[PDB]
Order: structure tokens, then sequence, then C-alpha cells
């Protein structure tokens, strides 16, 4: 007789999908561990009062680390290292001298501390990117040593260094004469109202060359790429420190270090300032759910202990099941001191605009997605309070969450996890099977349209058609799918493209479009797919022979005018543009008039445009009618059949469309379209 339990702090969520009701009191215990946290969190002050979650994560990241005063020339150190029984300051700066710097004082929370007086002459007693280490010496009498665990920057060893120590990244006290100032102001954009179409992109392979290129080439030679393209946000892969390249950024090192293979911080920076005056945020990967196997270089036993950032090995909680990694332990304040100030330093000292937050599914389950994981799921909803407080009503959040898990992406008010958007990261598999396995009579429109639409209530979602994960050597591209192995001789402008070339390209915009259109609230393009890059991606790596050969990006392709990928990245450019200048993304889902299953044509209206797709391979057709809810005249305005984007250029983009006031297709209006086999065309109202 008891009544249905609905708590006050998930009846959000449950009004926005009442199928979570016979789960509303697990979620409520949820929401209710991380709300007590960030009271917790919001009340870690010294007399005890309220302090803001920004103000906490601020004063980590200004009071953990290296800081040197600019006005003093003192250097302060602080380090959190409860398992130690002593702490030494090591380095170049005083000849690796282990009994000299001591830091004396251990306080309270097992954190050492020490400051550097300036020099005799009144310089920093250390020099500017010279190598340092933590040593410290624990209960039993051993001495292990360290990067500090907030490093601004690590470097890998030069040849002889490595000669003799192995591959182990070195420390530097990063602290140059000038850094970088921001000149440009972040762009301007209201989460809740904007569409946001991401690149998403790596800055080593960002090259025509077998190398890792740099920071500085990328703001150079690719930013404007970006521009022209007209994506909003670029998605930056692989930029906390890992000593692994091939891991693509997902083996992390050191937190709170920008990878120095690529350059400078003053050099990301400057990369990010650039961005912004151009209009482009710049979004960072972050790999909170798990770090590096390494010690020394790492985080693994770096007190000497098995039970401080992690959970330990006996606990069976530990350790991932494939990615050899540890498993951080959320539940110590420590952990979410470490994990929360990395957040805002990102933000605040580089100009972050937001970010995806990598492996969310390993973080949300006990097992990790070969039970909810409380404390990991509650420190995601503390990130994400804290993030939004950071940049309100611009900041972003983006989960990589495999599983779908219900209301992470429902606001914290409404119990959810308060994430933006989701990763739609079944989309690609669909592209694939049908490809791979239906001959093109055999489409099925309607499995098309319901994969595409098929977006939990309320939850934002990321569509792409493919993703970093696909052009990785595991698998290949849709142009690949589309075109093998075709070489410049294949793609020459001057000769009639044979049919599978002809295909390939038509459809290659085609899946792009309705992806873009119909798939979901925000759009992600991964580098080199927007002009159909060949071949695939692959890192340097012992299965390879440390090749680079695939560890880069052939945008020279784009700008030969005789060849045909120039076609593919045009049509992409087109394609934002008109995004941009006609909104479909952010806005409710679409109504969807056709899936015709003879025809093969799928025509929409979203956000008061009329989207047409006719992807019947062989059959065209002439004044085909088609269902419009508003009755005037329409136009073109994104055609795919366009010379310029390496269609025929069949279809006459200055007709002017009017509609008949007769029902069709349960609409009240339609117009009349041509659309050639393999073509799609978008059409808007003229005010
Ligand atoms: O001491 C100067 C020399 O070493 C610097 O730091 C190292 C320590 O001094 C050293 O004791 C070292 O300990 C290593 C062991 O000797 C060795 O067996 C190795 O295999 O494991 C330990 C590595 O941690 O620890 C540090 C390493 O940074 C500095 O690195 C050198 O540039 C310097 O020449």
């Amino acid at each position: 007789m008891s009544l249905t339990k609905i708590p006050e702090n998930v009846q959000g969520a449950v009004s926005i999908d009442p199928w979570l009701e016979p789960f509303a009191d697990v979620l409520s215990e949820r929401r209710y561990l991380a709300d007590k946290w960030l009271y917790d969190i919001k009340h870690a002050t010294p007399d005890g009062s309220e302090q803001s979650l920004v103000d906490f994560a601020r004063n980590a990241y200004k009071t953990y680390g290296l800081h040197a005063n600019q006005q003093t020339k003192e250097i302060v150190y602080r380090e959190w290292a409860p398992n130690a029984q002593r702490a030494f300051l090591v380095g170049e700066f005083n000849n690796w001298n282990e009994e000299s710097h001591e830091m004396k004082h251990k306080d309270e929370f097992g954190v050492f501390s020490i400051t550097l007086a300036p020099l005799e002459n009144g310089d920093f007693a250390i020099p500017h990117d010279s190598k340092i280490k933590v040593m410290f010496v624990l209960p039993d009498g051993s001495k292990v040593y360290r990067i500090p665990a907030w490093i601004t920057r690590a470097t890998q060893p030069s040849k002889e260094t490595a000669q003799k120590y192995g591959p182990t990244y070195e420390g530097r006290f990063w602290n140059p004469p000038n850094s970088y100032q921001f000149k440009h102001q972040r762009p301007k954009f209201n989460l809740a109202n904007d569409s946001i179409k991401i690149y998403e992109a790596h800055i080593g392979i960002s090259s025509p060359e077998p190398k890792v290129a740099s920071y500085k080439e990328f703001t150079q030679n690719v930013l404007p790429r970006i521009k022209h393209l007209g994506y909003d946000a670029i998605q930056l892969m692989a930029i906390m420190e890992h000593a692994y390249y091939a891991s693509f950024g997902y083996q992390v090192t050191n937190f709170f270090a920008i990878s120095s293979r690529y350059g400078t911080p003053e050099d990301l920076k400057e990369l990010i300032d650039t961005a912004h005056s151009m209009g482009i945020l710049v979004l960072l990967d972050v790999i909170h759910s798990h770090a590096s196997k390494n010690s020394e270089d790492g985080l693994n036993m770096f007190d000497g202990s098995d039970h401080q950032y992690f959970h330990s090995l006996t606990s069976g909680r530990g350790e991932h099941p494939l990615w050899d990694s540890r498993l951080f332990n959320y539940g110590s304040f420590e952990v979410q001191r470490f994990l929360l100030a990395n957040l805002a330093y990102y933000i605040d000292v580089y100009q972050f605009d937001g970010f995806r937050f990598d492996g969310v599914t390993s973080m949300l389950y006990l097992h990790h997605g070969v039970g909810v994981d409380h404390e990991a799921l509650a420190y995601l909803m503390l990130a994400n309070d804290l993030v939004h407080d950071l940049l309100p009503e611009s900041a972003v959040t983006i989960a990589e969450d495999v599983s779908g898990y219900p209301t992470l992406c429902l606001p914290r008010t409404a119990g959810g996890g308060g994430f933006d958007y989701r990763l739609a990261m079944a989309l690609p598999d669909m592209w694939i099977k049908l490809l791979k396995t239906k001959q093109d009579d055999d489409w099925d429109m309607g499995h098309i349209v319901h994969t595409l639409t098929n977006r939990r209530h309320g939850e934002k979602v990321v569509a792409y058609c493919e993703s970093h994960d696909q052009a990785l050597v595991g698998d290949k591209t849709l142009a690949f799918w589309l075109m093998d192995a075709a070489m410049y001789t294949d793609m020459t402008v001057l000769k009639e493209p044979t049919l599978v070339i002809d295909r390939g390209i038509a459809l290659h915009k085609m899946i792009r479009l309705i992806t873009h259109s119909l798939g979901g609230e925000a759009y992600l393009n991964f580098e080199g797919n927007e002009f159909g890059h060949p071949e695939w991606l692959d890192f340097p790596r012992v299965g390879n022979n440390d090749s680079y050969h695939y560890a880069r990006r052939q945008f020279n392709l784009v700008d030969d005018d005789l060849l045909r990928y120039r076609h593919l990245n045009e049509f992409d450019a087109a394609m934002q543009n008109c995004e941009s200048k006609h909104q479909w993304l952010n806005t409710p889902q679409a109504y969807v008039s056709l899936k015709h299953e003879v025809d093969k044509v799928i025509a929409f209206e979203r956000n008061g445009h009329l989207f047409v797709f006719n992807f019947h391979p062989t059959q065209s057709f002439t004044d085909y009618r088609i269902g419009v809810d508003v009755a005037g005249t329409y136009k073109i305005v994104l055609n795919t059949d366009r010379a310029e984007f390496g269609g025929h250029n069949r279809i006459d983009e200055a007709q002017e469309f009017f509609t008949t006031d007769l029902e069709w297709n349960n609409r009240r209006n339609f117009i009349q379209v041509y659309i050639p086999s393999r073509t799609a065309i978008v059409l808007t109202r003229q005010m």
C-alpha cells in the first residue's frame, strides 16, 4: 500500500522520463552522495565557513605544485605524500643534493612544503626549464624519486639520459621570463541556444610529414583550415602529458602538464588565443577515468604506498581489466581536490572552453563495462558543477559513454549527471554494417531513420558518422569502405569517375549530411575525414616498427584543385556554414514526413528547414512531391550535386519552390523537387 517513493532531488529527471520512476530511490542516493561531497568541499575552509566550488578548485592549483613569486623571487613547493616520512627537493638547481633542501614541514593533511629563497644575486633558486624531482624517504628507510604530481612540464629524456636511466620522463620547472599574455576574448557562445560543430584534432599528426608536428605549426597551418570549414569548436585530443605516444593521449602520466612533444605551454596558449581570435572554441580531452601505471614519471606508488591516488591492488578495485592502468579513489578528499583543480587549471590557465571526459563508461560501472560506481559518478557530478560554474551558460561538457547511462546528460538539479552532451557512439557502426553487409538496393530507410533519431529525451547528443576510434588501424574509414585504396589517378577531376568513385563521393556527402541534420543536437568530425582522407591513422609502435608513415594528415590533398578531395572538403565547409546561418543542430528532433522504402527517399523538417535525400542507387525522380507544413516560397541552401562539391550539377539551385495548398504526407502543403539518384538538398523558406 506504500506510496511509490519519488524523492524531490530526482523529481526533475523522473518528470522528463517517467521510465525512471522505479529507479527513483537509487537515483536519489547517487545524487545525494554528490551533494554531500559538494557541501564537504564548500566548507573545506580554515574557519569552516562556506566557499564557492570555483574558489576551492582555484585555491588548490594556486597552492599545490610549484609556484614562483615574481615579486619576492621566492619559490614555494607543496606535495601531498602521507605515506612518506621525509621529502626532499632535488634537481639541477642543487646538483641533486639529497640533504640540502628537505621539505621539513609536513602538515595535518600529509602535505610537505618548502619555500626557496632567492639566490644571493636575486635570481630564482631554480633555473627556468631545469630538471627537478622530489625524493621521499619512506618509513622503512628506502628512497623513491618522483616527478612532482602537479608539475606543468615533463620532457622525454635525451638519448644519453635514456641510455643510463631508461625512457622515464623528466620533470621541468617552467618559469619563463615572459609568459604568454592572452589577447583575445572567448567567442560568444550560449550552450542552451547555440549549435556546436566540433573539429576533433590531434596536434602531433596535424601535418603531412611523418613526425610529431608542433603547437606552432597547428596554429599557423591548421587553424585557418578549420576556420575555412566553419567549425564552431576544436576538440584537442592527447594534450595531457602521456609518455606513450601511441596511446592517443589515453595513458596520462602528468595530469597538469600539457604534452611537451608538441612544444611549450606558451605555444599552446598562443594556439588557443588564436583560435579564439577566429571565433572558435577549444575543448580539451580530459582523461580522469584512469592513470598510467608508470611510477616515477607517473602517480603509481607516488608516496611509496598502494592507497594514495588509487584503489589498492588488493582491493580488487585498483586496476583496469584491459588498459593496464590504475583506478582513482574518487572518495579520497585529496584526489577530489587534485582532479577538480585540474579542470579549473585548464579552463583558467589555458582558456580551454570545456571538456570531453573520456572513459566515462569505465568510471560509471564497478565492472567498467567489461552495478553503478557511486563514487565515480559523484565525482563526475562535481566535475560538471565546477565546469559550469567556471563559465556560466557557456561551458561545454561532453561524455564519452558507450553505455548510454540514463540521466547522464540531464541537469544536476533534476537529479542527473550534469553533462551537456554525450557522444552518439553507436552511429558509425550503423554506416559500416550497411556498407559492409547490405547491397544498395536493400537499404532500409526506416531503420536508418530509427537509429539516427533513437535518442533519450532531454539528453543532447554529438552525432558523427565516424570518429578517432574508427580512423585507427583497427578499422576502415568511410572513405575506405566507399573507395578502397583510391589514388591520385582515380581522384583526378580531368576524367569521368568510375562508378565506384562516383558512388563513393556522393554517399560520403550524403552520409555526413543526414548524420549532421537528423542524428543529434551537435556534430563532430575527425581531422581529415571532412575531405575523405585516404588510408588510415596509425601511431609509431612496436607492431609497425615505430613508423610515423600513418601518423600524419595529408592536408596537401585539399589544396590540389585538380583532385576530388577538395570537392569533399568544400561540401563540408558548405554544410557547416549552412547550419550556422540556418540552425538545425541545437533544436528539437526532426518531424519526418517520408521514409519511402521503394523510392529510397527520406524527407523531414527540422527547425522549419526542409531536408530531402534520394538514396536510391539508380533511380532519379522529377517533380517528386514533398510535404511541407508552413506554406510559402522555398529555396535550396545546400545541394550535394553542386559541381564545386564534386557533383554533376543537375539541380537548378536558382529555382523558386512554391508550395501548393493540398495535403500530402500528412502535411498541409507540398513542393515538387528534382532529386537525382544519390543526391540530397536542404531548403529554407524565404522571408
Ligand atoms: O644524481 C644525479 C643523477 O641522477 C639524477 O636523479 C636520479 C638520482 O640521483 C638517482 O639516485 C636515481 O636513482 C636511480 C637508480 O640510481 C638507478 O638504479 C635507476 O635504475 O633507478 C633510479 C631512477 O629513479 O633517481 C634519479 C632519477 O631522476 C638525475 O636523473 C640525473 O640527470 C643525474 O645525472
